[PDB]
């Protein structure tokens, strides 16, 4: 035995931004992972990067989103970055290795659909690293709406539009259904 | 008022059968929708449609689907169907409008980002109809596993490979977990 923090039982959270809602004509700009154990625990965080795309790409974005990643600082850590997919995706599947193996744990975080069918796109590798299946947060904050509304209300979150940030948030959200809204 | 069942509280359940799991080269082969309330009361089932697709396509799938679709009926449905995607959408999308308007409700069921992708696909319209959120039972499914596998495996479920049946097991599912898991 030995006190590394492997297992076939943990968790990966994963968060990306992305230039649009398409898929398949937008593009990653940021990838960020975390891994915990399967009680919610936080083993290690993975590496953040902003990924490189070429500017004629950013000035293509629309209002929402220029201003968004401009506001976050997003947008000047891209035309800096010196990482592509390619590298982004092997440093994150590198860490991602030493906590759990491939195809084991589901796609944890918030509305993690589009994440797959960018990670599907641009990231063939790490996303089949993931199990087919899906942990969404997302679901029990519906839940909460319509079923308990005062739980829901009392956890309010405020998104930095930041990968690193929102997985955390991802994280505390699924801890707070946890206490307030699971029979456990 | 009125005793008509309209709300835009209301939920939109959806399944879907299809040739493969490559939403760009498979195609979708059956679908199936029931309108629930907030409270999981049935209201109304939607109409299912086995999708025809020429012989070319249904004989390049995998054994796995071959057997499944062949046994359970659905691939001898389609060769009969006079029914293409654009038909079933606007038949569908004929009947969802009567119980919820365009965009209010999240996509419900089992593991529906599947879903989600080939309604984007081959169903513009349809796909547009709902939230963009998911309301995915699945994910209760895997909490329950972790947290409490008693609860989890005290709702065993025998999928057929039929929209119709699988929607109808996706919301008993989930009145399962509401009264079993939840905080209520
Ligand atoms: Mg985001
Ligand atoms: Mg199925
Ligand atoms: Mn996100
Ligand atoms: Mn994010
Ligand atoms: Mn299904
Ligand atoms: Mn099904």
């Amino acid at each position: 035995s030995n006190a590394m923090d492997f297992s076939d039982d943990n968790l990966i959270w994963l968060d990306l931004e992305m230039t649009g809602l398409d898929p398949e004509r937008d593009r990653i700009i940021e990838i960020a992972t975390i891994v915990t154990n399967s009680h919610l625990d936080i083993l290690a965080e993975g590496p953040a990067f902003a990924i490189h795309q070429p500017d004629k790409l950013l000035t293509a974005m629309d209002n929402w989103n220029t201003s968004h990643h401009t506001a976050s600082g997003l947008l000047e850590r891209v035309k800096n970055s010196s990482v592509d997919e390619v590298e982004a995706e092997t440093l994150t599947l590198a860490f991602l290795e030493k906590y759990v193996s491939a195809g084991k744990s589901p796609l944890c975080g918030n509305s993690v659909c589009q994440d797959r069918r960018f990670l599907s796109r641009y990231m063939p590798r790490l996303n089949q690293f993931f199990h087919y299946r899906h942990l969404d947060v997302t679901t029990l904050k519906i839940l909460a709406q319509r079923w308990a509304p005062q739980i829901a209300a009392a956890h309010i979150k405020e998104s930095q539009h930041l990968a690193l940030q929102d997985i955390r948030d991802s994280i505390e959200e699924l801890r707070y259904y946890r206490a307030h809204l699971l029979n456990l």
